[PDB]
């Protein structure tokens, strides 16, 4: 718990658009989702997304069994109605009587950003930004947002699994082992402006740390950029929701054929991650060399844990300053 | 925890007679039930209704797996029989040798009144006594005795719901929101006998303390009486076992008209009641005046709970002392 | 926890060869097994049973669900290759360099005997051995190794579910209450090589502490001998997976005339020992002088409890020094 | 098919008035309901029980999914209204156009007795009566309404499996076998007003036919009556809905020592009478002196449906004309 | 069967283009398919949407268990590859020896349009198109595919109930009915172009025969168009699979807000429908003045039917001959 | 229907050994089996395995459902006692009396072979034997009797699969195909005691007309001789039991090591042969060269079905005429 609390000050994505647009009939929600083991409610007030605590300030009901009517998320017990600052701005029982100052729940910054619901849980260190996804806005690249995927399996073990190459000849040897390519070199990382920079040999990696990967692949088979972007939502101490954007230049096929083989990775990838066991990595987990890319990841995250009790210009300069290992220029 | 101990001073009900005599073919039980957390077993002993614990002295068996033999209870295990109260009066390997002295099991003051079973766990303070229900023994009520039901959340929250008019609108627009008399007021409130006494003008409350209500209805559709009584079981921290038994002065219609009814209207709160959180209501819930009743019964919950730390006078005053705010003789 | 730490000094079997064959296609293991708690994989590497701890030093994934290749088990995440002593003899990714002294994983002790793998976690005492099944050896019986079956149970109290003849007319009325012989009376019983041994007249067990035993039956209704051997492994402290061989001199008839009673003799069992609580026998159990066998048995467990705290030859002696009561010699 | 025509005659229970009054919330029906394979829809309109065929005149819906309101029943597709007789009085679509003539369905005798529903699909005979059942009127008897209970076996295989004694030690030894009355003889059986009627001695049969059994006993451990009413509607060629009401005079035990007795005694016989086949008794059954009960049972049967061809008075005479064996006088 | 022979000449769609390539990972399918009882396997070899009777020529395993590989789709068993035109080019086992001219499948025509996939298995009247859908190429338009829908109900009782309006206040009260526009006109129908053409009031119909239902709305309370497409595959005797699309011109609300009340609409009728038996309307229903639309729409499927039976020109003069009611000109 | 007639000359097996001393505590049986769609009893009385019809002469319960006592087959509903002919020789109701002259049932040839039930319903033309499995009675081989399992396809389609090799590489790639010995050629085939017999050079097939396979391999990988003999239960028109018995020279390898292989490739055929339909070959099906073995054994069969209506003398000629066509010298 307190080991997560530098993780409130990112954005994390929760839901994508068409989840919260299915969730009720009235296509603006409220969905509930569960964010760093916070109950939280998402719904659409007016042209807002919005983010509140799934409790009412009465008598504890959850708003997410309410209802979104126009500007207002009604509670469903005695229908107290909590307006886009989370302030109740009518209790019906009571509809002459001033409200009290007590009848407010929390709000959260919440954005839609490339089809995905964001929530910050905390602002005030007010230099956290939501992950880079390379393909929005480049009329080349037709888009596809996954349906979200559950994985028993935490954001950290979800993340160094999605950038390790090692485990390729044994989880994934029809799907994407290659014998002429089994064993891709020690590359250079570099931190510039909170992401992670690294390329392969041709895969270049954006990784706006904590959890997002943004991942632009030029294609030996076609020639063609191909966009994968993922995300873990860390949801509790041993879940993950995780997202998978992708978008690719050769868009006469079908959707359907890239669909059906990221989800055939990621089961294979799904019972071996789950297996990991305790859920954290703990100390005694044994590295070698080739596990540079997981070893440079887990000592970022304890510098940014350590600097955040530090404050917001630690947080701010462990996050953001610039360390380059690469001949690149950014 | 140990904000519940007070509430074992309180007679509570565990099952309906028909509950207990369905639970073995014998109709005589073995029942089990739960009750604060504590595993007990009910079952009819000669001409009277018995609740020990349900586990055998001997080698901790369950006596609810066992059989009625008799006037006693006869364990499944090795067959020990016991008596009314919970004494080993037959240990059948040794027939001949003395039974040990610690052979027993410990009972609870246990009676049966309105078809339902009560148990009291603790009666060292002697003050209590078994709610109040108005119709019983009026020869112009047909009396229907519903199932138990069960929810997902403490008697607190479920009484506190029964008692509320504020709901109707939102839980209950079909089914109990009068759309011509929305809000009734605050009302006075007696405490007179260990009961909560209270009337809207036709509707009377008498509840006794702390879960059992009981509502007589002078309806106005019809010109005749309707009992409402209500009463909940703390199963554990976080259960209820429900007993509804309603009374009706016009009696030629169908029982299940008003069974199917009162199922409908228990539907439409069961979700909303279940999603309260945390279980139990903490001091950050924010009333308004419109709160009364149940701004009230947590005030004098509160008492009881303090006056049982002070000892048996100082509860049985908290309990029984008269407190009269309306102008009614009593 | 610390009440049972002196069990993992006896070998305890985890499943059936025919289990171990059959959990992967290859016949070879691995298979995921629970013993005491601890997270253990079984797999025949070459000649050999190992068992290790379920868990990869590299990042945690489990061992179980990998793949035997020659004399290594192979984890399923980036194929590192652990011997039979639990080192790493292989990391794919790192072909030439030298393996991190760390990159191994804990080995137990791994048998099998009479078609059961049996694993011992301590070895420090150097002085229990593998249960002693008697029909093992004899030409003249047929053996048949039953499937394995789970109660929600601890191992002590199905063992003195196991030794106990005062329960038949109660559990076993139909199927083993013999109403001419309705009491066995009290026998004497041996401490002898870490097992108890006592005779009913024809009755003779043979129970190697603290969880087998072996019974032999000199039949009343054939003159032919019949033996019982039933071992509980203690998975968790509240689960057993246990284990019943027998073996019989007359085998002209069915093996599942004698597995349909034995199977029918434990159904009446399950209920009531699953059913004794807490699942711990705690000090408030009232015995009567026909529960000799168990007051025994519980003496010397407290007894082996006592001389693990002061360490090796103590525990030797308890569990080895002999205590005769009978006029046999040995 | 044919073959059961004449059973068309006979008045036969679709389902308790208890199911009808909880098959909709208004306690009005409709409830769909089948007998003899034809499909039924069972409503009360105003003070009457009404039964027509499940079908509506204009675009053939199912009226069981519509609704009662007042003396009508309301089709749900275009909310054509139906009087008691079957004939529509209202089209919504044409409120001021003629009905037309087309514009009703068939309607069947419908009537409570006993709290059940009865159906007489073809009253053209004029000759049969709802079964009798003694304990009607009678205020020296409790009476209990089961539950219907289900079997996958048609009426006159249950007829005859309830009035046979030959079977009890074999489907019945521990619940009914009377070891020291293993055989009661062959009775005299006498015909009077459509009932088989024969006495054991203690037995007393009234057989309405063809599927009601009213049973009196006198019994020999109490000195007071006890009456079982079983009747079996035939629903479709291979599947009975059975009721049993039972009344008793001795009434201060539990109803539920008697249900729970006869649950059990059906629960034995039920798989070895649906495992009968073919469903109805084909010619080469081979009987024997035992069996005079129901070799009486299909003369008499096969005498009805041989008459039922002949029409209304052969009919008659068959179904009521005395034919007396004993000495008894009516 | 030989009663629904005429309507094989039509185009039915059969699936979305979306469940073509979700059916399996190479996103070609096969996909198997059920059309008028006719087992059909549907998939893209190459730029070409084919359809096959899904029965190898060989041995009779179903195609649609095997796999598309470029142009062709092998069968699972021997590996017959079978090309666009349904003719095998590949009999693996005797690669140097001439194909039978046997080894050939039956082809039938099939096309994509408006996203669904449409055969026609007998074009031999060369007169019969694709439905007509109005929003297609209408750039002012966004369009949305629903999934298909099942019902246990005929295309003909789908096609009437969606045509419909006396229903509205019985079905759908809550969501379509109007008090004050509760029963519209009798309206003319035109025939034109094998379409039947009505105006209500502002709805336009334009109805492919036989199952396709184009509905153009001028909306009151938007002024803004909204189209509804609604065609039902007629899979077998009691079954349809149901596509709607539907197009709107205000498009910046959720595409789900609209889902989500077809869905409704659709859950209101759909057992209403289903209970209609026989599943083929018969000659005893009841039509009134106001079933217009249904008595014209089972007029001209009569005529339809006995054209097919005197050959192509009549049946072309029966689907295509205008029929002109209205005040319209086309 | 009337196709299969000729298929009641042949001897079928309907269980394994095992499989009847499971069915019942006893280990005696009864076991309920069908074949050729006839409901049949089999149960050990004495020394012998006896089949009778599954329907007692009395009132038509099955036997299936009672109990073995002494040397006869008791039915569950009066007690009527079978003997090994199928004759009553109790009659527990009328002790004294005679037994009636049809109180018999049909009973069949039954005889135990290799650890299966064969029965023969039909024994006039009595030429038939048991099929031919070449490792009984061969020390040097360890035998394994698999579990039945079940497929929804015909006897005639599951033999066809056997014994056919173009398959392998499209069912069987990872488990079966060889890449360098894909086609082996036509060979000759021989008619000799009833049976086919062919060879490939090792696999040596006898096949026991007509549903029965027993294949002696002479391995290429270890030198050593592996027998496989295949039986299909043609239970009705649309379902086969078939059984697996293997034989092995090496046999210190793990049964469950070829169990598994077994299992994995039945897997693999099992949903390509269920979805051949229609389920019985018609005339339409278009054979290849590569299809010499089902050629010949669809003639073989015809002819068998047309000597058949000929007579016992024709069928006998059809079945045991040899027809040699190899240079091998029988
Ligand atoms: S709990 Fe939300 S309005 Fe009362
Ligand atoms: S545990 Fe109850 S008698 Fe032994
Ligand atoms: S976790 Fe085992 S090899 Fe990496
Ligand atoms: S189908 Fe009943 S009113 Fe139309
Ligand atoms: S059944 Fe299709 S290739 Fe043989
Ligand atoms: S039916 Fe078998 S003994 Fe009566
Ligand atoms: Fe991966
Ligand atoms: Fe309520
Ligand atoms: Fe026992
Ligand atoms: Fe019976
Ligand atoms: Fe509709
Ligand atoms: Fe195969």
């Amino acid at each position: 718990n307190d080991e997560r609390e530098y993780l409130r000050h990112f954005w994390h994505p929760v839901c994508t658009v068409t989840e919260l647009e299915k969730a009720h009939p009235s296509s603006l929600g409220p969905l509930a989702v569960k964010l760093l083991n916070e109950q939280l409610v998402v719904a659409k007030l007016g042209d807002e997304y919005v983010a509140m605590r799934d409790r009412c300030a009465h008598r504890s009901a959850k708003l997410s069994l309410g209802t979104v009517s126009g500007n207002r998320l009604q509670c469903p017990y005695h229908g107290w109605q909590y307006d886009t600052h989370g302030a109740c701005q009518l209790v019906p029982a009571c509809p002459n009587s001033p409200i009290p100052n007590k009848a407010k729940v929390d709000r959260f910054d919440c954005e839609e950003r490339y089809g995905l619901i964001w929530i910050r849980l905390d602002s005030s260190f007010d230099c956290t930004e939501i992950p880079y996804f390379s393909a929005a806005n480049d009329p080349r690249l037709r888009i596809v947002i996954q349906e979200p995927y559950w994985w028993d399996a935490t954001a950290e073990r979800r993340w160094e699994n999605f950038t390790d190459f090692s485990h390729f000849a044994f989880i994934h040897p029809g799907t994407l082992f290659d014998p002429n390519n089994a064993e891709p070199p020690i590359v250079p990382m570099d931190r510039f402006n909170g992401q992670f920079r690294f390329v392969y040999d041709s895969f270049s990696y954006t990784c706006s740390m904590p959890f997002a990967i943004n991942l632009e692949v030029s294609k030996y088979s076609s020639s063609s950029l191909h966009v994968l972007f993922n995300v873990s939502c860390p949801v509790d101490s041993h879940t993950t929701k995780n997202f998978l954007i992708f978008a690719r230049e050769q868009s006469d096929d079908s959707d359907y054929l890239h669909i059906a083989f990221n989800d055939l990775v990621f089961a294979e990838d799904k019972p071996v991650i789950e297996s990991q066991w305790p859920k954290d990595a703990p100390a005694d987990e044994v590295s070698v060399v080739a596990d540079k890319v997981s070893i440079q990841y887990r000592k970022w995250l304890r510098e940014l844990k350590e600097a955040h009790k530090e404050g917001s210009q630690a947080f701010r300069s462990a996050l953001l300053d610039p360390v380059i290992e690469s001949d690149r220029s950014y």
